């Protein structure tokens, strides 16, 4: 059905599996180069069996479009994925006094107790952020994340470039154009960044009257991490065919790595079991139109039905 | 056989085809996302059913690893592909005086004599370029080609990365990174650009022993464009695999807008009715092994045995 194309992809690495170390050498079967496309008209690639959070899925993508590089808009969404980029700091000077936290990922993961001491002091950090604008200002700001690759672009004589912002002048102006990119890859300060961008760029395009994109996705972690992107940028997709005045057609997901963690193999194959229901369909505020100046309550999702979650052991 | 992903690519345009005006409007069938894979160990993908100069392919590939900008060395290895490009700025100011060439692309391709006014002024300015090193410094000169993206990204805070030759200490010391991209995509000089990178970046990867590398292609000329492309990354992949000391697995070519020119159908089904011929091997230079500092008598293709050439119109 719709999501058919994920499913497959996670049997073809049950298949093809180089086992490949890498994460402290702990385990993947990988492959490399992969496309599956998703037409949607046919409905909203948001994968009936697995119920992912599509509130965690739309609160970051708006912290994207705003151009946001700010952990304060999340948290004060509930949504919390981007946290402990910012918690990572927080364990580094000045202020940091007390408790460990010290390459914490590890040991939470392996701990009856570290792990509350890192669950309450970052409480301690998020209801900071929420709280103080000199902190917020300081330790929620990520610099160098989608929004600000997105939305201001660093140039060399200092200016910020728009690169959302201009592709979709150019689609409103010039419908048939191949060079329709945006890039979250600056080579500059890729080797002083903790995360080098994933989603490493995208195209639009338009074919008769209408709107598609393709993603190069540098590394995806099959089953915890895909069922999220797939969504991302299929939400993005019909929000800029919202302002272009245009239709919805593809979004074609290529990939680099596109790996399956070890630890979470018993998991996947039982998802893998299910039978897919019907998706969801995605629709949108009619009369506010610019994406950018949106919020929650713009995005509907109807009728998705999902099987249970699954939880994970993380990536 | 080994090309036989290239042929199937040009019947899918022959299929799917949305005509789609672009050009200035002038023609074009066209498909958006399309991923082909070449196993470099059956041999190299240097097409059978056309005979593609493999000279022209070498000379500019050296000029790319050796990071050069300047006209000046492919002509002097009787590669003119690049000319027009600082042929065009010849005519431009002070010293053109004289004949109009004027966006002459155009009008050669209509013309009876414009074009060999075309043909001599553009020879005055190539013995010229291999002759005086100041009008060669000056005028061919390219700026931002991939000699100066690969091999001298251009910095905020001056300076010059080589992002080629990192990667390859990376593929060195880090066999199993999918951090291993090149990008010869800047979007801050890229509207101030007359031709945007069209291989907008590439990735390469090891999987037990061999090295692969994937290409994601902006827009590809299908006919008269391809056949060159897929050999001059497949020459990379063997000339890197030969500085790392590993072997050689897959090259996969990925795409955006891949087009057929329309002006090129009847000669696109001609080759189409030829049968492929087993394709050549490549062989390396043993002994020296830095590819940077490499010239063309260290690649040699064996067994190549191409049917007849197709000529053009151009693109
Ligand atoms: O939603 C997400 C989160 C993470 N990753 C990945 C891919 C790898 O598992 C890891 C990044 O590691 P590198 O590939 O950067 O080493 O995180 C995704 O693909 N999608
Ligand atoms: O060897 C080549 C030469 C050119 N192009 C292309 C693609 C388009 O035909 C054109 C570039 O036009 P834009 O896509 O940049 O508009 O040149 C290639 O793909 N390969």
């Amino acid at each position: 059905m719709l999501e058919q194309p994920y499913l497959d992809l996670a049997k073809k690495v049950l298949d093809e599996g180089h086992f490949k170390p890498d994460r402290t050498h702990t385990g993947t079967y990988s492959i490399f180069g992969h496309q599956m496309r998703f037409d949607l008209s046919k409905g909203f690639p948001l994968l009936t069996t697995k119920k992912v959070p599509f509130g965690l899925i739309k609160s970051e993508l708006l912290w994207f479009l705003h151009g946001d590089t700010n952990i304060r808009f999340l948290l004060q969404h509930r949504n919390h994925i981007w946290d402990e980029w910012a918690f990572e700091k927080w364990v580094k000077s000045d202020e940091y006094h007390g408790p460990d936290m010290t390459d914490f990922g590890h040991r939470s993961q392996k701990d009856p107790e570290f792990a509350a001491v890192y669950h309450e002091e970052m409480a301690k950090f998020d209801d900071r952020v929420l709280h103080d604008d000199a902190f917020a200002a300081k330790y929620g700001d990520l610099g160098l994340v989608y929004g600000s690759q997105w939305r201001a672009w660093h140039t060399s004589k200092g200016d910020t470039i728009d690169q959302l912002g201009d592709v979709i002048e150019q689609i409103k102006t010039h419908p048939y154009s191949r060079r329709l990119i945006v890039s979250a890859w600056n080579p500059e300060d890729v080797p002083t960044m903790a995360l080098p961008p994933c989603h490493t760029l995208y195209q639009f395009y338009v074919n008769d009257g209408k709107l598609s994109l393709q993603l190069y996705q540098r590394s995806a972690d099959i089953f915890l991490g895909v069922p999220f992107n797939i969504a991302s940028y299929a939400l993005l997709t019909h929000l800029v065919a919202h302002e272009c005045g245009l239709e919805v057609g593809e979004f074609i997901h290529t990939f680099g790595d596109a790996h399956l963690y070890v630890n979470h193999l018993d998991q996947i194959k039982e998802q893998l079991s299910r039978t897919p229901r019907p998706a969801p369909t995605l629709q949108l505020n009619p009369d506010k139109h610019d994406i950018f100046d949106f919020d929650m309550k713009d995005i509907k999702l109807l009728n998705y039905d999902p099987y249970p979650a699954i939880k994970a052991p993380v990536a």
